[PDB]
């Protein structure tokens, strides 16, 4: 409760990493509650989307598209400096869905260009949560333009699955996926615009009609594949966290499942199990749980198959180790 | 059981109030079986949904955009008198998603201008049910002209978690999600008809599109606002009812949670916990219960932000008590 | 299991049916672990879509859209042959979503016109799952074109709720719903192509707008109403699976409810109970049973109910047996 004692508790500064990689983090809480502290600066700044060089004016926490993935435990302090440095030319703030009050942190984090903010709060509630930009008059418009992340709020003893049982990850990812709406000119070609303003009314024109032109992983088509491809190995047990602030997916891992899934990303739900393709509302974050038996190129998709290969869903994993032949094997190859 | 059984239990006639309101009701059930009564007018009139004038054809149970929450026990036999005045241009009946058999009671309900009908079901299922209009051959031009709204069958114990710790709320709000889809002339402007015949040609156009103009609370842009927000006070329990009879909505409480949420709205079925948006699939209600914990202004919205915010999707909560600084506080307020 | 052990079971030949029935099985499994076989021609064929005759190329599984559903149960092996006849005109394979590794079985099934495959794996996790092919570089076209389906794989035991209870269906039926995207010329008609890579540069552009043009079940507009309607009796136990490789859908039984819904599809997940409408994500496959309680004719569909009943996704039950005043009574006929 008293300011005194929330003064008295100790204090751990973490520095923020790029998605889809994740801050260093205990599973098990050490010790007890603690003020755990954040940084970020806003940079408005253009992004390329496409290898077509589309363009967008993004908005983004880190400098990133999503914004970086903050972890604490259950009844941590969470304590968020957040800078809009004058080279800006919007005001933003920060509504925390992992937070009770002022608009999840909205209504006391408004910044104009050259302002700082420190916010603190109470994770209350376990689970992973979305953040994201909400400024009166202008929220899905900077939603829109990349200005969204999320959070865990890991229980104090780790993850257990619905009975009990402990769930150990060995390695962490964070997938946020962002729906674009990029204005066309007379010939269906992708418009180009000088600051954010004045793409304004154009974007909005594009939102009404609840069509997105892009759909992505990590800020842009392609971002996850290829060389940037997220690794494991035969026998690892990974954590996928996913979120979209704005509207609704449904991840499924082409090869794999998710063992454990935590749909509405809250970690008091029990997780459903075995699931071939599970679903995120808009404006949620969840989480799933494999532990991978086949090595290869697994390809982790929105299973809307037109967002997936269309418009830009589609992320890979590359997983090292033997083949199981008692799983699955090709009896009789193509053959004429 | 036997048609003499059902002759001998106490009838009790219930008056109607308007959304977002509640009837006077019991949670936990006084005594046995009850026969309760109801009675609703079926009103079509031209209903002003935007501030720019824009008017949609309504066709309404009791005048309301939705219609009224109807509040029965599990085994209750609820009956409905269903009045269609001389007024009215079509014919009307009613599907309850609660009832079982005759197409929710849609096939016995068929009522002209000038016409009345009794309806009487047993509500065998505990949960929030959506009901409907459903004319065949016009079944989704009277649901998306808003004739829909929702029961509730309690279970006769009341409310309780998914480990059987009774829930009792202090308030029930209830919130009908509508989608609207008015026509525009070749110069971006919605058209005005003279009567609701006269629309529907056009209407189907828009309808098949899939694209709604607007999607609003309580039958307007802003008619859960401000002067007309939902209260409540610090330390409250509140149920908030939600239904859609066509599209897919996914509420969010900014600045809260959904402590318990019923999504698939039926109380059989444990409700998730801790949750930041919740998911309620077009034709379903879901509701959701929660302690408020902060006071000032809460947003209540469909989270596709492009909804809520473009398309009218929001309502505000106004809640007193005093700020807790514990849960949330701001460090260092904006400044340079 | 040893490699001897895995060779030495026993092998048993399944011959398919068209949706929306099911190929004859038992709920509790006999006997141990099979090698349960399947054979299925891939047919690219014309198909007939609505009552104003629009016209799609299909690419089918065994001849239908959906493909037919298989059957097996948990930890049999499931080994399909798969051919791809001389006269069609594209390359296609198979990814199960039951199955482990190489992307459901789609890197090792590619097979070109002309060409047979047999794939082989373990069905370690009891559910319904969507099966759909998924060629590189042209996956939607395929599975928004009907080459999809979906798989049960039952419990050893058979069905359970929550609590441990038995739950044993006296009919199962297969609802294959399936998004189409159908281009049309500058007056609003639909377009007719001569061979399907004709269509794709204009199916793709309607495809990126997100809005199918019909929502069907079994393949057309009304294939499920009328004489074609679903049967069932009053107490009758009624299983129904329903899949939607593509886009969600939310099945609602108007005048009935879901009594236990698997709505993610998958067994060790408890059952969802007294469900007015459900949700299927596209990706996926759900299952709802109900007992029937009164007779008449039902009507089954996607609810948002312009897709129900302007894009096509209806279907009925027609239900024998007598009417219970207790449930329903009609106290005032209309008057
Ligand atoms: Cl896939
Ligand atoms: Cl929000
Ligand atoms: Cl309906
Ligand atoms: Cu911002
Ligand atoms: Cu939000
Ligand atoms: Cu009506
Ligand atoms: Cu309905
Ligand atoms: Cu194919
Ligand atoms: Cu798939």
């Amino acid at each position: 409760a008293t300011a005194a004692e929330i003064a008295a508790l100790p204090r751990q500064k973490v520095e923020l990493v790029d998605p889809p990689f994740v801050h260093a983090h205990s599973q098990v809480a050490e010790g007890g509650p603690k003020v755990v502290e954040f940084t970020m600066v806003i940079e408005e700044k253009k992004i390329v989307i496409d290898d077509a060089g589309t363009e967008v004016h993004a908005m983004a926490f880190n400098g990133t598209v999503p914004g970086p993935l903050m972890v604490v435990h259950q009844d941590d302090y969470l304590e968020l400096t957040l800078i809009n440095p004058e080279t800006n030319t919007l005001m933003h703030n920060i509504d925390f869905h992992a937070a009770t009050g002022a608009l999840g942190g909205g209504g006391l984090t408004e910044i104009n260009p050259g302002e700082k903010t420190i916010l603190r709060f109470k994770a209350t509630k376990p689970g992973v949560f979305v953040y994201h930009c909400a400024p009166p008059g202008m929220v899905p418009w900077h939603v829109v333009s990349g200005m969204n992340g999320a959070i865990m709020v890991l229980p104090r003893e780790g993850l257990h699955d619905g009975k009990g049982k402990a769930l150990t990850y060995d390695k962490i990812y964070y997938v946020g996926e962002q729906d674009f709406y990029v204005p066309r000119d007379e010939n269906g070609k992708y418009k180009k615009y000088e600051a954010p303003g004045d793409a304004y009314e154009d974007t909005v024109k594009v939102m009404r009609t609840l069509t997105p032109t892009h759909v992505v992983f990590n800020g842009a088509v392609g971002a996850l594949t290829g060389d940037k491809a997220m690794t494991a190995a035969v026998g690892e047990k990974v954590l996928i966290v996913h979120s979209q602030a704005n509207r609704d997916t449904r991840p499924h891992l082409i090869g794999g499942h998710g063992d454990y899934v935590w749909a509405t990303g809250k970690f008091n739900t029990p997780p459903d199990v075995d699931q071939e393709t599970w679903f995120i509302p808009g404006g949620a974050a969840g989480a799933a749980f494999y532990t991978f038996q086949q090595p290869g190129i697994y390809a982790y998709v929105n299973h809307n198959l037109i967002e997936a290969f269309e418009l830009g869903a589609a992320a890979h994993f590359k997983v090292t180790g033997e083949w199981n032949d008692d799983l699955m094997t090709s009896v009789l190859a193509p053959s004429g």
